[PDB]
């Protein structure tokens, strides 16, 4: 439950490990309880790093909503010079976003939420065999148990 | 790309296999291209089965949005009789929903979308090691390549 | 699940086999989910060939409507064959339509729908003995389970 | 060609025989020539018995509509007492309806109609082999020959 | 008769093979039954791939319109940097469209349609000798037999 | 360049050769530049003979539209031959139309147009192997180079 470094491989043709450092946790009026991680590469601007964020909010209807949002910024290619005669500054071309989003009733239990979670995970991994659902880790704490990091 | 049976284990303490049969594909004005699967258990009403749905829509901003939505209905427990003297009809207590949601620019490539996908999948599986991102299956066709089943 | 060739014998005095190949599936706003099959006799006009169609639609009442429509077109008589040009087959004189139509409530289960189905099938076959109701095949998927071909 | 008892097995997992007694014949403003059968079980009240009904109605443009409608009322399960301290009266939970519906031109012959009939019957029975089309019975008299019982 | 991969060589001076993956099936208000294929090259963004699409639309007076539309987006050549100092994003210069368009009466048979098809094909190939007309493949299913993939 | 006899085999089960002789060239305001060919069977009505037509028109968009339209008329059946008068062949029952239609931008070169052309030709021929795209013949003059017969 305490916030720690996340080591995760991406989905490149040869997957690349990313180390996501904790940025802190807090409460937002729109989003709920928010926890932030970020990679700290010197290759790209600080704001343009691969990042992971978790939101947890009880909606007006009483349904609890959880999200794990992965954002991967992709930079423009700096070439030559601009019309002013200078090398261009780094600029983000676009940011790809892939997230898990859960909607659960107050009555849903840890077992209920964990059960749905692994169906999606297996679908995303093209896995038709039996896989044990994780009961630890920040994702399990958020989706299964409604816990935000600290 | 052609729609086929999906065999997937859930996240119960002892995971249970579910066989999701295709229901068909089509276009909705609100949702985009929609493909539907459903389990066909005689244990529960037809509408109350575990189901999987994929949406794919180009938004007004030009950003393409993809979703894989897993819904698991949980039934009420029928006990005794109601105030009218009859056994109660089956009733859904609540429906848990867990989905993948991707937002991608038109410029994002198959490699870009696949790269983000596997970060989320590994996070959901508490996997800190290297895992090859699937390049086949309905989930990969939707998220990586923007393909809906047929 | 998905469309495949149907092989059926007709009710001629000496019954004849027909092979109905798939024509497609789609969602009509009025008809509902529609799946089409048709026999492909090489010389017979396309609209004169035996065809089979399934409709599935949820009405405003909540009652699900289900139909399996068999249409057998009958042409007029031929007068001859041109010596040098190409010669058309005569126009369709009439089309015979025999269909199963089911109206089921949401509460009705697989077993409920299957139970009524076989009563009608046995009635049409002039069968007073016990016959096991099919649990597979496209007709069972549609009538028993509310599943249209994909 | 006059009304007589009908013995039919249903499509339960272990199929059950039903004896349908003639119930009456009439003419309806909107339905046409109607003939009614009905079971006489002591288990349910009179209105709640399995019933079979045929309709023959001439439409415009020389087309007649023919129906054999099988309706199975499924009863609520009486358990315990109601809020007044009495055992509940029998109540219909829902009624399943499976029917044959034929649209035939006045130009079609007995052979044409009998031919279409058996295609549907074989489809409903999941039968891909040769089966002889019945030439007797109330279903054949109605579908093949446009005969209503009397 | 269901969607599968398509391998086709183009008409470059040294012809290049293209693999078109199934992209989806749908119904359109103005286009009719639509089936879509698309290449998956990593060279261009997703929208800029070579695509193939079939349309089947019933018109008035018993005539159906059938189209196989091949669209090849030709990309602008990215060279140097733009006025902002970045490498230019990929941009479509123009899209070339070559299609088969058939208008067939409901009275035409498989043989009639297949006969016309090969005349055009031989004309496009500058072939004055005898060539056997294909009886399989998505093009034959559509043009000869009015079949859309599913 | 200028109109000459076209010799083409059709797509009958045993393909038959047709000789299409020139009928003329002109400029229609709606259709564009039109060139006509038609087979000249001695006894077949003129409007019942196989014909081939090319249209070329620059649209308002600047897109050039190109069409090669093959029409095969099919007559009704003959009932006899008068003993002493002259006897007419029956009326055309329907006409099958299969055409190539190309939409090209002004920027697209010979090689661009020729490249798409052969994709469609190979698709219509169910050809997965490499085929050299024609650079001569009236179809190539029209589709590759935008040249109508003179
Ligand atoms: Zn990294
Ligand atoms: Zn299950
Ligand atoms: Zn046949
Ligand atoms: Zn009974
Ligand atoms: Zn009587
Ligand atoms: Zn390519
Ligand atoms: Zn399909
Ligand atoms: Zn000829």
């Amino acid at each position: 439950s305490s916030q720690a470094n996340i080591t995760v491989f991406d989905g490149a043709a040869t997957p690349v490990s990313h180390v996501l450092v904790p940025l802190g946790v807090g409460i937002d009026e729109n989003l709920g309880s928010v926890a932030k991680w970020r990679e700290n590469l010197a290759t790209v601007p600080l704001y343009a790093n691969v990042r992971v964020t978790t939101m947890q909010k009880k909606l007006k209807s009483g349904i609890e909503r959880v999200e794990i949002r992965v954002e991967v910024p992709v930079m423009e290619a700096v070439s030559g010079q601009n019309a002013f005669g200078y090398t261009a500054a780094p600029k983000v071309a676009f940011t790809d976003s892939g997230s898990f989003v859960g909607y659960f009733s107050e009555r849903s239990a840890q077992s209920n939420r964990r059960l749905v979670k692994q169906i999606l995970t297996n679908l995303l991994g093209n896995v038709s065999t039996s896989v044990a659902a994780p009961t630890t880790g920040f994702a399990s704490e958020l989706i299964d148990s409604g816990i935000t990091a600290s």
